[PDB]
């Protein structure tokens, strides 16, 4: 009855979760449109909402349910499972319903992020321009030890034009692009010198709003699946900085192609929590 979405073993999460690594006690924020935290499959330990009117635990547009459940998908014998399914979960609402937000609420939940603790901050959003406060908000939880992750973007390529969007150029956030399930590179994955990894990103079932499962297309798929990877790695090192978690996932990366398209290439969790 649990079904095991092409993605887990794709990067070899399965193959840790059978050594017993499960992402136990692993703080992961999911800065998104917030979460069905009323859903089956999902336990959500806490959060926050930057936005107006909306609290952090209902998600109206179901792209943060879709992220939260590539994350952390409960092990058990209904709906998908989670890239990291024993992860302690917290939605951070920045994103409207329209799946829109502003830098200033972003900002906020980056800072609320870093403040309370986590390890790790997810963010399958991202702009065309950045901002100092955002660049600062960034370095300042990387600096502090936490993972950040975002999503490449979905621009394709243009010639030899880079289209990564904010946050995921900053040099202080791992930029993470998409593939398919055959492991080649999604059309829609944005391009460029920032781009770090890859991850599964094009046909991603997971968990969607009113109890029920969805499958979706994006880099904002393809990041979650680093955001568990990261969490994978520290429950079975709780020693490793947030650099070294992130020189892991991209040194024992599967090569793919020009680093402009794949980056380092696609992620190998099994290689890289060695």
């Amino acid at each position: 009855a649990q079904t095991v979405p092409y993605g887990i073993p794709l990067i070899k999460a399965d193959k840790v979760q059978a050594q017993g690594f499960k992402g136990a006690n692993v703080k992961v924020a999911v800065l998104d449109t917030g979460i069905q935290a009323s859903h089956p499959d999902l336990n959500v330990v806490g959060g926050a909402s930057f936005v107006a009117g909306e609290a952090y635990n209902t998600d109206g547009n179901g792209h943060g349910t879709h992220v939260a459940g590539t994350v952390a998908a409960l092990d058990n014998t209904t709906g998908v499972l989670g890239v990291a399914p024993s992860v302690s979960l917290y939605a951070v609402k920045v994103l409207n319903s329209s799946g829109s937000g502003s830098y200033s609420g972003i900002v906020s939940g980056i800072e609320w992020a870093t403040t309370n603790g986590m390890d790790v901050i997810n963010m399958s959003l991202g702009g065309a321009s950045g901002s100092t406060a955002m660049k600062q908000a960034v370095d300042n939880a990387y600096a502090r030890g936490v993972v950040v992750v975002a999503a490449a973007g979905n621009s394709g390529n243009s010639g030899s034009t880079n289209t990564i969007g904010y946050p995921a150029k900053y040099d202080s956030v791992i930029a993470v692009g998409a593939v398919d399930s055959n492991s080649n590179r999604a059309s829609f994955s944005s391009v460029g010198a920032e781009l770090e990894v890859m991850a599964p990103g094009a046909g991603v079932y997971s968990t969607y709003p009113t109890n029920t499962y969805a499958t979706l297309n994006g880099t904002x798929m393809a990041s979650p699946h680093v955001a568990g990877a990261a969490a994978l790695i520290l429950s079975k090192h709780p020693n490793l900085s947030a650099s070294q978690v992130r020189n892991r996932l991209s040194s024992t990366a599967t090569y793919l192609g020009s680093s402009f398209y794949y980056g380092k290439g696609l992620i190998n969790v099994e290689a890289a929590a060695q």
